[PDB]
């Protein structure tokens, strides 16, 4: 609450095609990639989201080049001409992603502010030798007169070691790779985030000029020339993003009456980082055709199977359990919720329950007592995050009557414009306020 | 230090076919069901195991009868005669069924003493029925009760996680909560129940002794206690299989057996059914097993299995089926994560393991295999810390082409009738020496 409203009026059947947009979280680590770099790095599939547009004006602000073709959905970036210690605030704080630029930051002027989680993303930077220096505000400078090489195991940044799971696990290893690569020496990483949020990235700056080893399947050696050796022009596709086909595969699922074909270049290879989501869609009893370019979600033809899983760095995503929670609403019995990485991360739960979704929440697990499809009509319901919004818009076009959604605007930093997709489909969603 | 070990030589294939005994948990809650009564029980398929002779003493000490035919494996009990007087306490705390006598012997002489895993939880549950506990130095407790009151119980009140229904106090207040309300007057109410064999064969038992449980709901069951009077009909009963026997055998017939090993036991059908939740990792992890009404089958390895993630729960995979699935995705490509719910702190397998050349890790409640990692070093010195623990590194030693000592072995007696021998008379070397 939440001025704007989203008026949904459920019941319809959604049918037609529906193109994916690139990863955005592997779009925020090429870019951090360029930033440290000197040579034009150009991105294709490139989402058009917030993340996408704030980036383009931190370059700018920089001093440096950023645009974004939208009819091309590329999105070219050039550091050269990068020459600023200090961002804006305001613009900076508006996304997640900027916390990755720290390392273009500290090696290409040597000091840093961190406009008011990052203790991780400092303890990482200080293996390299760069100083944390606060001086209230909840802002932070970071000093280094120069960068060391130096060997981390990633797993000190999870919470649980065995599991190799954790909130600060990923942008551990993205800051660590970045670090790594504008330091002269040899740097060694080990027990790497595996997701094509640090893979892409690795390929993005081999082409930049890194050498960057793959010794052995837990131990990743960066062989670092400094910032001058990042000289290369680059010419990289965005994978699909994976969330977002996670997202129409629930959406073809339960909205659609004939298979939902979902586009995008190479999103085979999505399905392929999707592993852990897929086996347990396979598991659930539900149907997907794979093609290299497309992938097919087919409709309920009978009720789901209760599963028992866990959101883990090295399994499935954080972001896909929501989805998976909505599936379990179909499934006979009992589907069992762990969450490894963002503990409290339940809060779409109480909105789906007044739809008619019954769930029990304890501390990191999440119960789905299927079968419970969401039915209530007439509610009002408040989005609590990115995914949150998401999930509680495909619940409520199932419900055959009108439901109130606030707090859509989380909606884009993750999606296009997920509303307009949807009613391209035939959904009912309209822009409206609340009194 | 002049202590048995057993002597393993390894690398050799096993054949044959196996017969599982009861199920160790059923046979501790009929025969705590049987306590209660004033009939006879005869308890067919009934396990030549240490519980089997610990419980049959007692009842006989007690003044009632139990007598083990070792022939047929049947197990009569009656406890018609159950006087009063002292439990011989050393006797009592032999095994852990003892602790489900309890409910038998505040309802019979009004009191009872606890001599001395944990028994709070159930001192808990015996409580909401009117049940008085004072404590005694050494640590026992004495429970007093002039009359048992019936009471209303959400068993998520004994479980450590609500959403999940899991925890080490959940199966054990169930069981206690129903002999309680068997043997009280009135209408007892429990919700959210335990749902294996281990109480769900009671609840049978119960019910042909004279009770009256009703499955009112899917969460709900009701029993119109009518006290220790209302039990007072013979019961005729067969052990369903053990189950984490037949999970031990499936693990030792896919790694260890050159041929389809065949597994025995009268209604092991429902022992699978049972074990749905293992089955259905089995599944996903390959293992091909055909089921049958009185026998399943296990096929040896064929190709390397596929790695799985699972938590070990109350309302899933057994805590002690663990173990041998570890072992399994030694065999499997790529990693395999295992998380314990129930009983924290019994991955003491693991550093065992290790020592044979599987990759483990280990952190808090979590288990990490990496496979492929089978086991091969020979001439290693294995310590089991458990029971399921000296079966999974006994299996994993006749992988290795090699020889093997493994001791604390004693622990296996307490889930099998002889794990050894019927291996050996698979073809496998196994020993018996001493540390000397």
């Amino acid at each position: 609450p939440g001025e704007p409203l989203l008026e949904i009026h459920g019941g319809n059947r959604l049918s037609g095609a529906v193109r994916t947009s690139g990863f955005k979280h592997s779009l925020v680590t090429t870019v951090a990639a360029a930033a440290t770099a000197s040579a034009p790095v150009r991105i294709e599939n490139c989402p058009d989201i917030v993340e996408t547009a704030v980036l383009g004006e931190i370059f700018r602000a920089a001093g440096a080049h950023a645009h974004y073709d939208g009819a091309d959905e590329t999105f070219t970036v050039d550091a050269s001409a990068w020459d600023r210690a200090e961002l804006p605030a305001d613009l900076v704080g508006r996304i997640h992603g900027s916390l990755y630029l720290l390392p273009a930051l500290v090696s290409r002027n040597g000091v840093a502010r961190l406009s008011a989680p990052d203790e991780h993303l400092l303890d990482v930077m200080g293996r390299f030798g760069v100083t944390t220096r606060l001086t209230a505000d909840g802002s932070v400078d970071l000093t280094a007169q120069r960068l060391t090489p130096c060997t981390i195991d990633m797993l000190d940044y999870t919470r649980n070691k065995a599991l190799m799971s954790g909130p600060c696990y990923s942008g551990a290893v993205k800051t660590a790779l970045l670090m790594g690569a504008v330091t002269h020496g040899t740097t060694t990483l080990q027990h790497p985030y595996l997701k094509p949020d640090v893979t892409d990235m690795v390929t993005v700056l081999r082409d930049l000029g890194a050498d960057i080893e793959f010794a052995g399947p837990e131990t990743w050696v960066i062989h670092g020339r400094g910032p001058e050796s990042l000289h290369r022009p680059v010419d990289v596709t965005l994978i699909p993003d994976l969330i977002e086909v996670v997202t129409w595969i629930c959406a073809g699922v339960l909205l659609a009456d004939e298979p939902l074909r979902i586009t995008g270049p190479g999103i085979d290879r999505a399905v392929h980082a999707l592993a852990p989501e897929f086996d347990l869609l396979d598991r659930m009893g539900v149907r997907v055709d794979v093609g290299a370019d497309e992938v097919t979600a087919h409709p309920l033809t009978k009720p789901l199977r209760p599963v028992e899983f866990t959101a883990m760095s090295r399994g499935v995503f954080s972001d896909s359990q929501p989805f998976l929670a909505l599936l379990g609403a179909y499934a006979e019995g009992p589907t069992y919720i762990r969450e490894a990485v963002w503990e409290h991360r339940f809060g779409f739960a109480p909105e789906l329950e007044a739809l008619g979704i019954r769930t029990a929440v304890d501390d990191t697990v999440l119960r789905v007592d299927g079968p419970c499809p969401p039915h209530r009509p007439g509610t009002d319901l408040r989005a609590t995050d990115l995914r949150a919004a998401a999930v509680l818009l495909l619940a409520a076009l199932a419900v055959p009557g009108r439901t109130t959604l606030r707090n859509h605007h989380h909606l884009a930093r993750g999606y296009r414009d997920l509303v307009e997709d949807l009613v391209k489909l035939g959904a009912d969603i309209r822009h409206t306020t609340a009194p």
